[PDB]
């Protein structure tokens, strides 16, 4: 089964995210930097300070779903995902709760801009965030996915309400705007070089070695490929020393 | 072959580190935070400002060696590693060169505290660092491994010369001292919680989902286990949703 080959390729990165103190230190580092950024942020007169935050693998830890995929040789499946969301077993990314609550009690507002589905995944999402200790998880704070996965228009909606976004937190570059949405990794890397100065300042990164826009970035039409085509794209992407 | 199963488990994390703009953004974020830390660092009168930096997967990118392991189903092998080092094809972790040069030209000194071998890996190391553009790669800047892998005694040696280490940069928690050297991941995670405030400040983390002290941290005597025992430890470490 090519599906076993596909999920086994995630095992080491899953181990790292789930078990290592290194992963946790990177989460703390991101949220420590995010606090400094928020403290220093200067906002135009008339505006209120907003922080925009992605959820999955930024504030919520869905690693148990990945653990289930590995154990059962399952590729991603939207219906399996909703059952996970409704299981209400999401964990918190280290640092995230304390950061969220800090912002919200110090003249800011965190907005959750997320591609969990507004229709079917809102309830489990809000339940888990309350349980995990996030302050300000009222409906109005959430900009969940409707039709589009691209996030900029939701950022814009927030700006329409007299907020100035002072920072953006995410594990995916598409959490920072639409510049490289649906683009291959060369373009995505180019965006990062162009915006080098913003990282750890206006753009706050969380680590995610398991999935994301970088995965689709491995090859043209990657997500439309079958399991074998996806494995091939992963393997063809490998940069290797010749052994000499 | 269990050895194929072992290296295939690294593929996705290797793809991430090698190809994603996200990895690069995390490297920039770490080095942007490191610059802020260095700018603000206050040192006791009489002392000179030191920065201590690990090399492999902190300032030097050895991902092509990992790419060769995957392509050839090879576990880690010290002799293969030296040939890689002597190949002189090391790449630079994004941000690292600019950070190193900044410190060294602004009343600081970067010291390279590294477990590349002093005897046999020094020459290739220095060659690659000069080629990559690191300033101050004279012999005296390097504290390469002799007998011990633990790093604290080398940090102490630096402190003996009238330096105060203002920050430490690494991809491994053992790059920050000896508190959790050779310990399992629970202890390692506990260290991170105890030192939560230092991350992105005094302790600067780089991402490494491919290998490290966290790998040995998966199980008691992990590095002494055969390939099958190591795969088992990885798999047994997986935290999984029950699917309901
Ligand atoms: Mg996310
Ligand atoms: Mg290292």
């Amino acid at each position: 089964q090519a599906n076993m080959q596909l999920q086994q390729q995630a095992v080491l990165g899953l181990n790292w995210m789930q078990d290592s103190g290194e992963y946790k230190a990177l989460a703390y580092q991101a949220y420590n930097a995010a606090k400094v950024a928020f403290d220093h942020a200067k906002v135009a007169k008339g505006k209120k300070k907003a922080v925009v935050a992605d959820l999955d693998e930024t504030m919520l830890d869905n690693s148990p779903y990945a653990g289930w995929q590995v154990q059962n040789n399952k590729p991603f499946d939207g219906k399996d995902w909703t059952r996970w969301v409704d299981a209400r077993q999401s964990r918190a990314v280290p640092g995230a709760v304390e950061f969220n609550n800090y912002v919200n009690s110090h003249k800011g507002k965190v907005f959750y801009v997320t591609n969990r589905k507004d229709s079917s995944e809102k309830a489990g999402t809000i339940d888990d965030m309350k349980r995990l200790g996030f302050n300000g998880v009222e409906e109005s704070a959430f900009y969940l996915k409707k039709d589009k996965s691209a996030k900029a228009a939701r950022f814009a909606e927030i700006e329409k309400q007299g907020y100035e976004i002072v920072l953006y937190v995410g594990d995916n570059l598409d959490d920072f705007g639409n510049t490289v949405y649906g683009k291959l990794n060369a373009d995505r890397r180019a965006f990062v070089d162009q915006n080098q100065g913003k990282f750890g300042k206006t753009f706050i990164m969380l680590p995610n070695a398991n999935y994301g826009g970088w995965e689709g970035g491995l090859a043209e039409g990657y997500f439309k490929k079958d399991t074998q085509g996806q494995i091939k794209a992963r393997l063809d992407a490998v940069q290797a020393w010749d052994g000499k």
